[PDB]
């Protein structure tokens, strides 16, 4: 119970109801590495949907319910034995209470049931941490997973332009995305957007953009202009856009990925070839991403689990791959890889994937 919760002292940033939103630290004196870590869990895109996830998912909406402190697991963990990365850095959990992946720049209104404050958050917290010794920082990793793994490729150069522009450009922002690379493909079976369930992301995030004010990195809404701002959700569209570094982390069969795809797990040959042909294009998209981690497996998120130290891609695992980016970022280097992508094409062919 070693991250502490501060409530933001600037309470018109909000979590989805208006009550303040926030994040949960662990100071390292003297280290000058800070992990920020943004938490995933979907979205809601409508008045419907974010009312019913208001009901049963509350958390994720409103911080009037959250603990006085949370346990820093995997690469939020404090103990090298759990965390071999980065265990002395100083840690932060943001809370993703704003339902947007992280987009949004909405505040509750006359005009809005909820606030869809995501961008303006993390903007926030980097602002108050300044002041608790952020300031003195050599490396920002801005990591996350599920959608908090998106809205660290939504956010990490706005991250890097909001220091620029406070006068800290000698702290370097890097990014950590964590399954939230995610691909607009055809779906298994398809269904008109006429509900919540049936409506494919492409859709829901169109709907959810306006809903939430969303907004996207520069570089990205120039390419792809007004109305089609939704494309720079999706990874491989918006990371080639980005100036910070970003390692990238996907299972290369995940499971929001088939949700959204509505495959439901015997195969048969339709559903085989559609599971080999995500796999095929999920490690199409890694293949120009110099920092990489993406096994054979089928499961979702990794990186704030406790036993993330145990999936490997070709002998090497997560945390000595990220090891072996943070020395690229000092020509590769002997037996230190960072792109790892598996060429194996069905769920756990790699036997080190999570049971
Ligand atoms: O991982 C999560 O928390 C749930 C799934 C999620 O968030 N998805 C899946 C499809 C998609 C496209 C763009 C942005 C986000 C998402
Ligand atoms: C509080 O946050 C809002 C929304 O991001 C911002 O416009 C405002 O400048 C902030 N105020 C202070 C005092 O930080």
């Amino acid at each position: 119970e070693d991250l502490r919760l501060h409530l933001l002292l600037n309470t018109s940033v909000t979590c989805n109801d208006g009550s303040p939103a926030g994040y949960y630290l662990k100071e390292s004196r003297g280290s000058r590495r800070w992990l920020l870590f943004l938490e995933g869990g979907w979205y809601c895109f409508n008045r419907e949907n974010c009312d019913s996830r208001y009901d049963t998912m509350r958390r994720l909406m409103s911080s009037r319910d959250w603990p006085r402190t949370r346990t820093g697991t995997g690469i939020l963990s404090s103990q090298p034995e759990e965390n071999p990365y980065w265990w002395n850095a100083n840690m932060v959990f943001i809370p993703y209470c704003s339902s947007d992946v992280w987009s949004g720049a909405s505040s509750k209104s006359e005009k809005n049931e909820y606030a869809f404050m995501g961008a303006l958050i993390i903007q926030e917290v980097v602002r108050e941490l300044l002041g608790r010794g952020l300031s003195g920082a050599k490396v920002l990793l801005l990591a996350g997973s599920a959608a908090g793994g998106t809205g660290v490729l939504l956010n990490v150069d706005r991250v890097a332009e909001q220091l620029e522009k406070l006068g800290y450009p000698a702290i370097q922002v890097r990014g950590l995305a964590d399954s939230g690379w995610f691909l607009d493909n055809k779906q298994y079976r398809h269904t008109d957007c006429v509900d919540t369930i049936t409506c494919a992301p492409t859709e829901a995030i169109r709907r959810g953009i306006r809903y939430w004010n969303g907004v996207v990195p520069e570089r990205c809404r120039r390419q792809f202009q007004e109305g089609e701002e939704w494309n720079c959700f999706f990874g491989y569209k918006v990371y080639p856009t980005l100036r910070s570094p970003v390692f990238v982390v996907q299972w290369l069969f995940d499971e929001a990925q088939l949700t959204v795809d509505n495959v439901h797990l015997p195969v048969q040959e339709g559903l085989r070839l559609y599971i080999q042909n995500l796999g095929r294009e999920l490690r199409h998209t890694l293949k120009d991403v110099p920092a990489s981690f993406a096994p054979a497996c089928l499961s979702h998120e990794i990186i704030i689990r406790s036993h993330w130290t145990d999936v490997q891609v070709k002998g090497t695992s997560l945390p000595r791959a990220l090891h072996c980016w943070d020395r690229s970022l000092h020509t590769p280097l002997k037996g230190c890889p960072v792109h790892l992508v598996d060429s194996c094409p069905w769920p756990h062919c790699n036997p080190s994937c999570p049971t």
